[PDB]
């Protein structure tokens, strides 16, 4: 589609007020409260300790996004609400939504004018090394980002064999749901991760929970200055590229061809583009989204992605779906 | 209709960076570059001085939007775009978007978690009033909404008479965006905006800068402390209701009758949603953020409006549409 109408600009410039709405309500519970069946205003007041008028406000909001419906003052969820916004729903990620996307996501945007323009100021979050500096911003991200990653990370394993006596690294593995949902797939996967101080602290936790610590280490610092172990038998670099500088994407490339075993895979997962640069929607929203903290960011698309794959030397290269509408899987292989 | 896949969830949690890409556009003057015809992501970094990878991605952004097309490398305007945010078009709102939306409300609805529990931080902007103690803050926003309230002002300087010898009550007036479109448009005319000392101050340079420095006058204060002038013929009230909290509503409604001479009309503008709470959604949302810092504020409707009019005294009450889709004009008459 190409807008035409005035109505058409206006929904896109307003849409952050639908998507407060929507996180409003996420943290006070009103989807959860809903489960059971249609409440009117106060009887919903009661449950959440809203006041009768701010409910009111708020779900009208709601209604008029098709969230909940309102039939006779009386509310009830949508189909969506009921799978994706109840606490426990079967495709629950109303924590993800309210934790990591509204309480840092939202903020963070208000920097794009000056992102875009590299004029960042002194006193905004620069990068992921600054950010997740502060201990509590990183445990606030990491752990809707490990939820989050999960059902990906089972998707993934689907898709590749890691059976036998194998190396697996992550660089960028965050706390490690890949590491972990891959090692509890594979019996004989051995993981290395690398990740900044914070988020590796938070990850030991998470590892021993698993019962992993005996097969998952992790190497901490900034991926860029901190050495990897070598003859790895596949890497694993998923939201990596869109969080560096555009200048360091050859050197990364070049750096996992020569970590890698003859035969190793590295897998690529990442918020790309389309080479016509028309969506999918998601995927540029998301680059954009990063490009405020990571001013020096560069937009990946799919063929630029495969192209230098090639240039870096490796073989049978594949780039295609992964999370639909939003991310991609690039795959490819060292040479045996 | 109601949602029920991820998409549809998605489109709406997602919604704040598609909001996002249009604002960073603005304040950069995408749209008004590509008015000259379609250019390449290089060509569009000379003209801004943006660098091209991030023309790229902020372009790729809003391609996907539909905002502007993507064609052999090449970006151009939407219809839309060349019509609505182009610099010095017959129709271009991109200004508004970018100052007032974007640079004030954006940041003002972090606080709605904590309003809609009517538990706002000590930090927070909690009134109009306390947002307007900083002429910084009082300038930059009358600026974008002072000339946005131009078109509504049009749009009733087309309906009403104001004719004769007559004379204006503007509670919660602003830097009287409607008063001066008002006499303007009928010579003979009064005014007299009730507000805040520090948007008053801007007024006056609006008047000053219309010529009618004479006619209309300024009654500093609390508009729900301040005397406002009795007997008089029209007594509008634009977006008062929205920022103010629920409770001076009804007592708003009683002293509104009062200083108009019996005969005379009382005009109400506003975000109001159909009694049956699904819409408009412009409505909805905006109560929603005027909610962001007026924890006190109640949602209005079509009909509780209308109800409490006739319940207060006026009569022939009508309410009916104005700027379709988001806001709604009420209309009663005083006995
Ligand atoms: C979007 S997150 C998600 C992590 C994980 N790979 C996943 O898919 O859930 C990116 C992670 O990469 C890490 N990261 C980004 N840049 C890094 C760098 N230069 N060195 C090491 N880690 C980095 C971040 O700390 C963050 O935890
Ligand atoms: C959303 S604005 C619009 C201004 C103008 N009436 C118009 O139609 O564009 C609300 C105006 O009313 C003023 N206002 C809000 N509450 C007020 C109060 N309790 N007393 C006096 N003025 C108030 C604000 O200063 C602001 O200028």
């Amino acid at each position: 589609t190409l807008l035409t109408n005035a109505e058409e600009i206006s929904d896109i410039a307003f849409g952050f007020m639908g998507s407060k709405a929507l996180f409003a309500a996420l943290h006070h519970g009103v989807f959860t409260c809903l489960a059971d069946g249609p409440l009117s205003v106060e009887e919903m007041a009661a449950a959440t300790g809203l006041h009768p008028d701010r409910v009111q406000t708020l779900l009208t909001a709601l209604a008029s996004l098709g969230v909940v419906s309102a039939v006779e003052g009386r509310f009830a969820n949508s189909p969506a609400a009921e799978s994706f916004l109840v606490k426990g729903a079967k495709y629950d990620f109303g924590d993800y939504l309210r934790l990591q996307v509204d309480r840092q996501m939202y903020g963070l945007l208000d920097q794009i004018e000056d992102a875009i323009a590299n004029n960042l100021p002194d006193d905004a979050t620069s990068s992921y090394a600054d950010w997740f500096s502060d201990p509590e911003q990183a445990k606030l991200y990491s752990n809707s980002q490990h939820a989050g990653s999960l059902g990906p990370a089972r998707g993934l394993a689907k898709l590749i064999d890691l059976s036998g006596g194998k190396k697996l690294l992550d660089v960028g593995g965050g706390t490690g749901a890949f590491a972990i949902t891959l090692c509890k797939a594979f019996a004989d996967l051995a993981a290395t991760i690398v990740d900044f101080p914070n988020v590796a602290a938070l990850g030991k936790g998470y590892v021993e929970k698993a019962g992993l610590s005996d097969r998952i280490e992790y190497v901490i610092g900034d991926a860029l200055r901190t050495e990897w172990p070598r003859e790895q038998d596949a890497i694993l670099m998923s939201y990596l590229f869109s969080g560096v500088a555009g200048d360091e994407h050859d050197s990364l490339l070049k750096r996992a061809y020569d970590h890698l075993v003859p035969g190793g895979r590295l897998l690529i997962h990442d918020f790309v583009v389309t080479a016509d640069r028309t969506g999918p929607k998601l995927a540029a929203l998301w680059q954009l989204q990063h490009t405020a903290f990571t001013p020096e960011a560069r937009s990946l698309d799919d063929e630029w992605l495969a192209e230098q794959l090639k240039k870096t030397g490796f073989t049978d290269v594949k780039v295609g779906p992964m999370i639909p509408g939003m991310t991609m899987l690039a795959e490819a292989v060292r040479p045996e």
